């Protein structure tokens, strides 16, 4: 398919003409670049906007003009279109793909097996929506009549990394009070942990669980319901209805979550077209509003929305997901670069990266199409990245000197929470400056300058050049944001899911499945019962017996 | 150079040759290749080892046997021993690489300058070890007679990251009563919250800098001392030698140091041959030392010694670290693979991955060869990765079905700190499977076989194989210790860092400088000035002209 479309043998094509001039030279042709390689996005409301800048990129007009009639060939808004109104588009699990639905703030119908899935989003919602606030106000009491100041989050995965990066990224609009931990070891490790950190009395469990008999999370559940008991039973506190004040599930199993212990009122439900990896915005995301309340959840999912439609509606030229996802395709498939750094320059969005690996590479790591048949070309990237700043004094140093050419999104804010004090304005000075020295380079000759005028050796100056010497021409994506918000975050989240949609819709692949994971989990569980004290196994391959055979011997 | 090598050009011919060749045909053929392709080293305590199975790859005898010969025709055995007496192989800076003095256990003599440096390394250890003891013991008192509960790390990058992922991995062996925090923020924020978390009377500074007057941390360091001041002032307790019991010095400039309040017996110093990446083993690692104290640093240092000893004495095919790094140069250089995931299963190593990061991309991340002039050939990969399981309902998808081919490391441990649950082995179930699934892959026949078994529909059979079907023959290093002691962490560190080594030896660079980081520095400085309300740049190329632009139209 890909191979043969004229749109892609025509990037090839351009590719091989300009893949060599220098990012420099596009800007010394036209003095309007920036502006025409960028985009800004109205989050419409308090003067806060979502700006990027691809500017400086391998790409003149006749590739950036090239990258939209891919997209058009392969039907990028109609494949979008269809996704939005609820079509099986998971093609290999027979579901919609509806995170969309989740934030459809204007309430726009969508249907699935003949109803309207809103109904059923905003009922959750309202249900989050009053539950929260009891908790938030004080009203919620433990079995003891006290208020709750801790809530412990429950899963792994998609029910983890979401969680953890949006309350992270939005520290500065949560109760303080409520300290939030994360769960999502098999050990009881981490639980043990959080459950000797925390008062009982004062604390309320989410487990996330759709049948809500999931083995390993339903363990360290019964961790807390297990303490819990053993608590009340102790200090002459009666168990009667205490379970009810301590646990909420995240979870569709009426009745078993019920014999659980748990109120039903309690149960916040999400669907099967909600996968893992674009969850924050359901249920799952209720540690979320616990934290930041439902006014910021409301904005959140605005800011996602606002997104949405704007990538629903704008042509693809002026489109910033399509814009976003096509510079990636332009470095992934024809530069060939495996990799993709995200780079954020507010240490509150220290956990993007990670979510936005789960994110891309969990969808768009595939090798097949829909059609079925392997695919022609590179798919997802791997995807990286630390905190600005930090980075810095670490892989800085390959970005510019390495022999690895890597797509850079950096990602920052023109405002900071702390209105006084200079450590912010620093802060961008080298968010700037980043961009461009990798774009521009020094010199030979501009070493050779500096290095006379340091009065280094007439000898030691030659041989010292090159090591001193930046190539440039090294591609970055600045993106910025008036403010770190909670509706810019869900802008900056739904960017990313649909710069994700739009390179897999691209390459003909399913995003909204999950194979890849279950080759792992069936050779393990027929490897546990293997694991015995001087047990040998014969019935694999040798390094897998060998391992094991070692293991065997040397345990306990 | 190493474009024209006999032994570089021999493995280009054999990659054209056997690369297509299943990683499992390797084992059809002979039934011992576990034994023959791994090592297994003597950690000489304990019980524990240290132990690598490179065995899943794509290398056969004649490759082995050419990846060798590489090593021997560059001469990298020569060039470490070198680097282990004292040679100035940091070219470019003019100076030692001592890493391996600051853990050279047996003291055999080292020369810089015309003296013994091990009198210098042993004198402060010696320092360090009162030091800490003093601490742990109770019997050092902050200012109102109160034993010290708190340490707090300042400094940034390889002053930060070692000391943080070295401190996790060892909690087990930690003096649980003091905590340890590690600021690296150049605003005041991380600082900030440690001081309202912390009691001042109960807590030591520790400030990490050679000159101590380097302006950003030294700066959170005042916002310490300034705190430290008012509070003793607030409260009527005299500031009479109170710095002197609350703050230590990581640094060699003892004037400035004791101008600064600390009593210069405090100050625990480091040299110019300790590069940041290679530092923790010297007074930089004086927050590890003061949470798991003087003999199990000891031990830690000995792990590194050990495997200090097994590099440089032991012929090259059965040498570890020099193995790993061949067969890392086989996939970056030959396969063209760019990154490297290093992935641990043990949550107490979930810092390794960035740690490895710093380590890696900084020394190798490099476009210039010693002698001067580009290099011809791919050098350091992006490394990446997370601790085990949690990667896994992750981005494991991606390295799964994928289109691109990494390299794995797998770290483990044999035993677990927890001698009763299941846990530990349940996890060690999936460790092996990984391996074993990344290497086997599961054909269209098994596929068929499976949803046959299932009763799928006959049609939604052959339409669905594809997405299930896994094409193995991805490589994968299991790396095994028996436990994770500070023992084996040390062996574990010096195996990368050997790795390393040997891996810029091969391909020509200074694996030990890091030019890379200057020019984003002077661009900053320069455009710093420029940030104010309304202030127009027009001195830069028109993106960061732009972006500049919009940041001081838009900025409070
Ligand atoms: O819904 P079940 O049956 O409990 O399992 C699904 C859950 O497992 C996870 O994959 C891991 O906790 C979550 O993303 C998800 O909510
Ligand atoms: O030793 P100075 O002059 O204070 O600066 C060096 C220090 O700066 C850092 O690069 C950053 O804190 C450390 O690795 C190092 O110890």
């Amino acid at each position: 398919s890909l191979l043969n479309l004229p749109a892609w043998k025509r990037l090839q094509s351009l590719y091989e003409k300009y893949g060599n001039d220098s990012i420099l030279s596009h800007f010394e042709k036209d003095h309007q670049r920036f502006q025409r390689y960028s985009i800004e996005i109205d989050l419409h409301s308090d003067d806060n906007f979502l700006f990027l800048d691809y500017s400086k990129s391998h790409i003149n007009d006749e590739i950036k003009d090239a990258l939209v009639a891919l997209a058009e060939e392969r039907g990028v808004r109609a494949f979008a279109k269809a996704m939005f109104d609820g079509q099986r588009v998971n093609s290999t699990e027979n579901r919609a793909v509806l995170h969309v639905a989740l934030r459809n703030r204007s309430n726009r119908p969508i249907i699935v097996d003949g109803k309207d899935v809103m109904s059923d989003v905003n009922n959750v919602l309202a249900q989050m929506k009053d539950f929260t606030e009891r908790v938030r106000s004080g009203e919620w009491k433990g079995q003891t009549g006290k208020s709750i100041y801790n809530i412990v989050n429950i899963g792994i995965g998609g029910s983890d990394l979401g969680p953890v990066m949006v309350t992270e990224a939005l520290k500065p609009f949560s109760k303080r009070d409520l300290h939030c931990f994360f769960v999502s070891n098999v050990d009881g490790t981490h639980m043990a942990e959080v459950l000797k950190q925390v008062n009982l009395e004062e604390t309320i469990f989410i487990i996330a669980s759709k049948t809500f008999t999931t083995q390993e999370t339903l363990t360290n559940a019964m961790s807390a319901r297990n303490a819990l008991m053993s608590y009340l039973k102790e200090n002459g506190i009666s168990t009667d209805g205490a379970v009810a004040k301590h646990f909420v599930a995240l979870s569709t199993n009426t009745e078993k979550v019920r014999e659980f212990g748990i109120d039903t009122v309690n149960m916040f439900a999400f669907w099967d077209w909600v996968g893992g990896r674009y969850s924050v915005w359901s249920a799952i995301g209720l540690s979320v509003m616990l934290s930041i309340g439902y006014d910021n959840f409301v904005e959140f999912l605005t800011g996602a929305h606002v997104m949405d439609n704007h990538f629903a509606s704008t042509p693809t030229e002026q489109n910033l997901p399509m814009m976003l996802a096509l510079v990636g395709i332009w470095y992934n498939n024809f530069f060939g670069s495996e990799t993709q750094a995200v780079l954020p320059y507010d240490q509150y969005l220290w956990r993007l990266p990670a979510y936005l690996q789960q994110l891309d590479m969990e969808s768009n790591g595939k090798g097949v199409t829909k059609k079925s048949g392997a695919v022609a070309v590179q798919t997802g990237p791997i995807v990286f990245g630390e905190a600005g700043t930090n980075g810095q004094h670490a892989f800085y140093q390959l970005i510019h000197q390495g022999t690895k050419i890597i797509p850079c999104d950096f990602i920052g804010c023109v405002q900071t929470q702390n209105r006084v004090g200079d450590h912010h304005r620093t802060l961008m000075s080298n968010f700037f400056a980043q961009t461009e020295a990798l774009m521009v380079g020094k010199n030979a000759e501009e070493v050779r300058q500096e290095l006379v005028k340091s009065g280094m050796s007439g000898d030691a100056i030659e041989n010292m050049i090159p090591h001193k010497t930046f190539t440039g021409s090294r591609p970055s994506n600045s993106i910025l944001v008036n403010a770190l918000t909670p509706r810019a975050l869900g802008a900056i989240i739904a960017m990313y899911e649909h710069k994700v949609l739009v390179q897999g819709a691209i390459w003909g692949i399913n995003s909204y499945d999950q194979w890849g994971v279950e080759l792992g989990k069936v050779l393990a569980k027929s490897i546990l019962p293997q694991l015995k004290s001087g047990n040998i196994v014969s019935d694999h391959d040798g390094s897998t017996n060998g391992l094991i055979n070692m293991f065997n011997t040397r345990a306990h």
